[PDB]
């Protein structure tokens, strides 16, 4: 399995990386606002743990979402 | 429970400390640190290690104090593996 990561960056609103987390990771509002924290603080955390495929899936809706919202968003994807 | 020890890649700490920090805390071999290192650049983070909870602590400690005595923003974190 394969975990996708969202990294911090000055730019993005939390309020965004809420959204985020809430809409493609199905996090609740308090779970999604303790992982934007957790970004915010260290740099890098976890969205999510799924197949390679439905990984790619995540960090490429990410991707599409964050950059039509204008924001330079990075989410990526390592082996769990 | 193990723990992977993380690096951030940042425009300001250099290349070749970045290998220094694999070579001198995570045991790398010089093509092993310099793949990581590139990786790093090109994917945002990666992986420096695995270890026991402490331990791993212990190594983004080490990081951050070697980086920051270097007098660069390095930035190292801890994720369950
Ligand atoms: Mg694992
Ligand atoms: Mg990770």
């Amino acid at each position: 399995l394969y975990r996708v990561l969202i990294l911090n960056d000055d730019y993005t609103p939390a309020e965004f990386v809420v959204y985020v987390l809430e809409r493609f990771f199905n996090k609740s509002r308090e779970d999604a606002t303790r992982i934007m924290l957790h970004v915010h603080q260290n740099g890098v955390g976890v969205c999510g743990v799924y197949t390679y495929e439905v990984a790619e899936t995540k960090v490429a809706q990410v991707i599409d979402s964050a950059r039509r919202h204008q924001h330079p968003l990075q989410c990526t994807m390592e082996k769990d």
